[PDB]
This record gives structure tokens, C-alpha cells and sequence, in this order.
């Protein structure tokens, strides 16, 4: 069964992580998000305990299912003969911070706080989980903005975490670490803190810092916008060239400029409603 439970709607999002729809399980009304990946663009591929063969972008989700509503669900998902079709669920009403940053542009500190905790602590899931989501911008980020709560989504670009080096990378190339650009190579976590460097950027002055290849490896951070003695701090450190310089995760969380964090319904409450 596929056409027969779900209600294929508009089209929501596209289209080289491929093609989202809007959709609604017919069973209990529920919106979802119908995504279709062509089998051809599809790069790695994971093996299920099944033993059968599916994109990894489904393992890693399958990985990073649970309770936890910091990362996208993934609900189900079916093979078809030239393609795979994953159902996921769909927060209403949502919007991608892309869009959110682009309308208000530079979120004011306390917002950008709520947000940049709450994608820390989605992105350690995704850690705790054996998932890299290697993927980490403004775009991949949803905003559930009746509860405040932001979802990690878009694992296409994804693998599982380890420790040793990585050699491939598909994920943006404005967020990528100067190691990629400059090696062709890095680690997960190491990488992971470089990306959210510029997410953190791009929050507290609305655009990202870096926007060619030179800007990256050098790695000097101008601010266009006025921003907190200490944000800034927070965001040169995780922007270190130096791999080994850079913050971990549990350093970001303790850093001055973390603490007092709203919680999700607050920030929904004081910048949404
Ligand atoms: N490309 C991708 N990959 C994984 C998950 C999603 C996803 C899942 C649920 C969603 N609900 O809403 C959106 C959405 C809404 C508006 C825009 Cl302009 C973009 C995406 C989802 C995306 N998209």
C-alpha cells in the first residue's frame, strides 16, 4: 500500500535532496511530508538489519527516530521500482530558518540563543545516535513556531559517525571547514562545530561571513551587524581554523553566552506569537 493511505498535496520543497510534497496520512488526518529520491541520484546507500539495501538517508533517520522532536521523524517509507518514497512528519503552521532569517533578518541575541541551544542539543542526538548529519545550515532547520521548537531535517547528505577521517563531502560548501577546502579532509564532530560557527553567524547578522573559498581558509570573521561582546566570541572559536582549536559541544553549551537559554514555548511566545 502507498497511494492508499496517504493524500499527495502540493509541492513543498525541491529538488536536489530531491522533491518534498505536502501531504496528510489519510488514516488519522495527520500532515506529513512525502519525500521522493531517485534511486540514480542516490550516493550511499546503507544496509538495514533486514539485510535489504536502502539509501542511508533512511538509516540514519531510522537511527534518530524516538521521543525526541529536536530531529525530523521519520514516519515510514517505501521502494519503489525507480525511486524511494519517505514519509515524515510535517509540523503546522513551520517554517525553515532560511526563510524566518530572510524575513526578520538578524535575530536579536536572546532568539538567537533559544534557536542555536536547541540545534546544539539536535545535533548531539544525532551524535548519540552513531548519525553525522553533515548538512548543518539555516535551510535544513525547521521552526514549529506554535511551540518554538526547531527540527533538524535532511539527512541526505548524512553518514554514520566516526572517528577516523572523512574523505567525501556533499553538504554546502559555504558551511564546510577549511580543512575540506584546503585537505579534502576532517572530522565529523570537528567539522560539525565549523558549520554551526556559521549558523551562529548567520543568525546574529543574517547572512554567513564566508563566501568563497579564500574567505574560508582564512577564516577572519568581519561583523556587519552589532553584536554581543561575547556571541562574537562564541562564533570565532568555533570558526578556529585549527580543527583542534575549535570548541566541543559540551565547551559551546557552557560558554558564557549560552546560559539563561528560553525555553521553546517562551521564544514562541516572545518573537513568534
Ligand atoms: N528536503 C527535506 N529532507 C528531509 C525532510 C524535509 C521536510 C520534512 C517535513 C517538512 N515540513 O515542512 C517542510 C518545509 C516547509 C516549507 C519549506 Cl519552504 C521547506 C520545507 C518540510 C521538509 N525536507
Amino acid at each position: 500500500p502507498l497511494e492508499s493511505q496517504y493524500q499527495v498535496g502540493p509541492l513543498l520543497g525541491s529538488g536536489g535532496f530531491g522533491s518534498v510534497y505536502s501531504g496528510i496520512r489519510v488514516s488519522d488526518n495527520l500532515p506529513v511530508a512525502i519525500k521522493h529520491v531517485e534511486k540514480d541520484r542516490i550516493s550511499d546507500w546503507g544496509e538495514l538489519p533486514n539485510g535489504t539495501r536502502v539509501p542511508m538517508e533512511v538509516v540514519l533517520l531510522k537511527k534518530v527516530s524516538s521521543g525526541f522532536s529536536g530531529v525530523i521523524r521519520l514516519l515510514d517509507w517505501f521502494e519503489r521500482p525507480d525511486s524511494f518514497v519517505l514519509i515524515l512528519e510535517r509540523p503546522e503552521p513551520v517554517q525553515d530558518l532560511f526563510d524566518f532569517i530572510t524575513e526578520r533578518g538578524a535575530l536579536q541575541e536572546e532568539l538567537a540563543r533559544s534557536f542555536f541551544w536547541q540545534v546544539l542539543e539536535a545535533v548531539r542526538h544525532c551524535h548519540n545516535c552513531g548519525v553525522l548529519h553533515r548538512d548543518i545550515k539555516d535551510e535544513n532547520i525547521l521552526i514549529d513556531l506554535n511551540r518554538g521548537e526547531l527540527k533538524l531535517i535532511d539527512f541526505g547528505s548524512g553518514a554514520l559517525l566516526k572517528d577516523t577521517v572523512y574523505t567525501d563531502f556533499d553538504g554546502t560548501r559555504v558551511y564546510s571547514p577549511p580543512e575540506w577546502i584546503r585537505y579534502h579532509r576532517y572530522h565529523g564532530r570537528s567539522a560539525a562545530v565549523w558549520s554551526l560557527g556559521i549558523l551562529l553567524y548567520d543568525m546574529v547578522c543574517g547572512d554567513i561571513p564566508f563566501e568563497h573559498d579564500e574567505e574560508i581558509i582564512r577564516g577572519q570573521v568581519f561583523f556587519r551587524q552589532r553584536v554581543s561582546s561575547e556571541c562574537q566570541h562564541l562564533i570565532r572559536w568555533c570558526l578556529a581554523l585549527r580543527p583542534s582549536d575549535r570548541p566541543t559541544f559540551e565547551e559551546i553549551q557552557n560558554h558564557p553566552w549560552m546560559q539563561d537559554v528560553l525555553l521553546p514555548q517562551e521564544t514562541a511566545e516572545i518573537h513568534l506569537h
